[PDB]
């Protein structure tokens, strides 16, 4: 288990490292460490599908 955050709005992905989000995703974060993602701001989650990518954390809420 890691912290469930859920998307509040959709994202789209642009790089293949990117997790496309769709409102009421849950997203489970394994890093909110801007080393892992390449970018500040941006974390590195998980999908129930067990696909792992970075996303923008300004789409997710508790």
């Amino acid at each position: 288990a890691g912290p469930v955050w859920t998307a509040v709005f959709d994202y789209e992905a642009a790089g293949d490292e990117e997790l496309t989000l769709r409102r009421g995703d849950r997203v489970q974060v394994l890093s909110q460490d801007c080393a892992v993602s390449g970018d500040e701001g941006w974390w590195t989650g998980q999908l129930p599908s067990g696909r792992v990518g970075v996303f923008p954390s300004n789409y997710v809420a508790p």
